[PDB]
């Protein structure tokens, strides 16, 4: 194994403490000495990963996948980003909008949230101490070219919409809301980008993840592993299931690998 890659909720952050486990920032660092180049990859915008001080601190990061694939990079070079096809970004804006219902798009370089209600404010706000989302229309949200869309709607509403964006991937991991991006953008598609640039083969990866978005990194990495407290499909879709995250789940399995 030479790349490992990391969903960030509650695969290296507890959702319980909101923390790294300490195991976990340690079996990096094993794995960092010994060569192993580590990856985020997660459904977050890099504008509100705001978790990760202590391993930035450390400088453990060797390459980022955010927005589930959509957008790629590796120290401050871009290497991949994509956006939605805008029919089907009004389309997804339309419906949120008829449905009385809260949508964050995220752009590039801007982030907006189009008609927050208490679910935006508890969730990541009280919750996840994300800062302020700027407010804005669907109409000025949706004229914008979107990476990544994510409508507070549940499984029921999904099925809803899906006919109105058909080429778009759903990721969720979540009842409350799922993130919506560009045909073939999925953790998969990151781990693709990512390990073209360091000449390292798909046989050469492993992934940990612990929600549906990262059924297909589970798939696709040569190991994937899920994590201990993750849902049956999660686990199903991984070679092999480590403890939960609160128990050493990332330590553990990398040890039964023989990485550290
Ligand atoms: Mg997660
Ligand atoms: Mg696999």
């Amino acid at each position: 194994t030479k790349a490992l890659f990391f969903d960030i909720d509650g695969t290296l952050v507890s959702f319980e403490t909101h923390r790294i486990p300490s195991s976990t920032i340690e079996a990096l660092e094993a794995a960092h000495a010994k060569g192993l180049k580590i990856f985020i990859a997660t459904g977050r915008p890099k504008a509100i990963i705001n978790n990760l001080s202590e391993l930035q601190d450390r400088n453990l990061i060797d390459g980022y996948i955010t927005m589930n694939g959509a957008y790629c990079f590796v120290g401050e070079e871009v290497i991949y980003k994509s956006a939605i096809p805008q029919e089907e970004v009004k389309a997804m804006a339309a419906f949120c909008e008829k449905k009385g219902v809260p949508c964050i798009f995220v752009e590039e370089h801007n982030i907006s949230v189009c008609q927050p209600n208490e679910m935006v404010k508890k969730i990541f706000y009280d919750f996840l101490h994300v800062n302020v989302i700027p407010t804005v229309s669907f109409e000025e949200a949706s004229n914008k070219e979107v990476i990544q869309m994510t409508p507070f709607i549940t499984e029921e509403e999904e099925k809803e919409v899906l006919p109105s964006i058909p080429t778009c991937e759903i990721g969720r991991w979540y009842p409350a809301f799922a993130d919506v991006t560009a045909k073939g953008d999925t953790k998969q598609k990151g781990i693709d980008e990512i390990i073209r640039h360091f000449g390292i083969k798909l046989e050469e990866t492993m992934s940990f993840g612990d929600g549906g978005n990262d059924i297909s990194m589970l798939r696709h990495a040569a190991i994937g592993v899920a994590m201990g407290q993750a849902k049956e499909d999660v686990k199903a879709a991984a070679d092999y299931v480590t403890a939960p995250i609160d128990e050493d789940g990332i330590s553990k399995a990398m040890k039964h690998f023989g990485i550290i």
